[PDB]
């Protein structure tokens, strides 16, 4: 679990969005595993606007943060799960690291701010849904 709170927006994994997220929907993209809902309170986070390929992510299944080198956002094949059929997930960045299903929502950050959230895992890999291209989150 986990979310990004920026301005009057809440960013979560689309497969973990609640009834309340869907009732206050701003934007969603099944191919990216992202959903953004509106909030009444002002958020605690800042979004990175950069091309960093290193950062640190929070891993709930280890209660620890890990430093990672990750690929640029791209179209990557992801196997079928309880939440999605087998498909290509877009705007995904892979890194070598630990990730279990419940780790989705952990934040990846660089020195500039929030880069994205955990969205995929297994096999000693961790995949993050990028949010740096969503410029409207800042206004
Ligand atoms: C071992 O599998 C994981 C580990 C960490 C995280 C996720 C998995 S998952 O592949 O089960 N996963 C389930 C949730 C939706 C996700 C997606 N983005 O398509 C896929
Ligand atoms: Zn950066």
């Amino acid at each position: 679990s986990g979310a990004i709170y920026v301005g009057n927006y809440r960013v979560v994994n689309r497969h973990l969005a609640t009834h309340n997220d869907w009732a206050n929907l701003v934007w969603e993209d099944s191919s990216r595993d992202l959903l953004v809902s509106s909030t009444t309170a002002q958020g605690c986070d800042t979004i990175a606007r950069c091309d960093c390929q290193t950062g640190v992510y929070y891993c709930s299944s280890r209660r620890k943060h890990y430093p990672v080198s990750f690929s640029k956002p791209s179209l990557i094949f992801v196997e079928a799960s309880e939440y999605y059929p087998a498909r290509y997930q877009s705007h995904l960045m892979l890194a070598v690291g630990h990730s279990e299903p419940g780790d989705c929502g952990g934040i990846l950050r660089c020195q500039h701010g929030v880069v994205g959230i955990v969205s995929t895992g297994g096999n000693g890999l961790v995949g993050f849904a990028d949010v740096r291209d969503l410029l409207w989150l800042d206004e």
